[PDB]
């Protein structure tokens, strides 16, 4: 269950307006709050993402993600963060600069290569080089909002980098 | 095993009016192994955006499209059911959800939403039948009306006749 969460290390969300509701529950593993906010059984709420302590062995689950207005992002070295992908906008906005969905395949379908790899291809795309541009793992992205949409470096070596084929918000009715 | 995955419909492949287009297919034992294949996108020319399995001629059919790409229609048969990707699902509403197809199934306090076909707990005369056109499928929020709340559904509990769902909007400043 875990696999349908897109997963952000050392991660975790804060409330800023206190009126949105929390539900949490000491468990022993990540996958179990995964389960649970899966099937989101016992919740007041359409769960969208929740937080594991790593520390404390506790689930947080909440009816927001990153994305959410009245909700910040903080670091912490005992969270991990794991988003529903049903409320990861998954279509594209002008060039898709602001991408943050889990498509990994560019158009022709070759699988990109992550981002803190240099081969097959080397490039100055870091994580650190780029912050806020959420360049993990394998992801499509548009760091520098380039015309082709969100792109990557395939792991083809005979291909150095392809746009994905990320549907336009506009494209379908 | 990523067939769970997918938004099913029954009795239904893909035809591509446009020549165009490109198909892959191979002759296979179950629909779980077009489902890895495409979850994986292994040894496709192209990103795999929904497959068909054909239970008759034991075929895999994947496709670059899906049944809301624009030069493709559905075509009815026994023997075939359609497996499309949720990354090509457009996964937020735009307006009012008229042609939302997505398949979030939970209220926005969350509650399991009631199937379309059923009359329990609530009677309903939203059959599929009479809102053809609007993915009245399986318990999936709606809004059949272009009604002013957004997707909705008639609710599990016995309490709650209907609840409006809590589908982010696509583009909203």
């Amino acid at each position: 269950t875990i696999h349908e969460f897109k997963k952000s290390a050392k991660t975790t969300l804060i409330k800023i307006d206190p009126a949105l509701k929390i539900k949490t529950k000491k468990v022993n593993t990540a996958d179990q709050c995964a389960n649970r906010c899966t099937r989101n059984k016992g919740l007041p709420f359409t769960c969208k993402a929740f937080v594991f302590d790593k520390a404390r062995k506790q689930c947080l689950w909440f009816p927001f993600n990153s994305m959410s207005s009245g909700v910040k992002k903080e670091f912490g070295h005992e969270f991990d963060l794991y988003e529903n992908k049903d409320y990861i906008r998954n279509c594209i906005i002008g060039k898709g600069r602001s991408y943050k969905g889990t498509v990994s395949i560019t158009k022709s379908g070759i699988k990109c290569q992550p981002w803190s790899s240099m081969i097959p291809h080397e490039h100055s795309f870091l994580p650190s080089s780029y912050r806020g541009k959420d360049l993990q793992e394998n992801y499509c992205r548009n760091p520098r909002g380039e015309e082709g949409g969100p792109w990557c470096f395939t792991s083809n070596p005979e291909v150095r980098y392809e746009v994905c084929d990320i549907p336009q918000c506009s494209e379908v009715e």
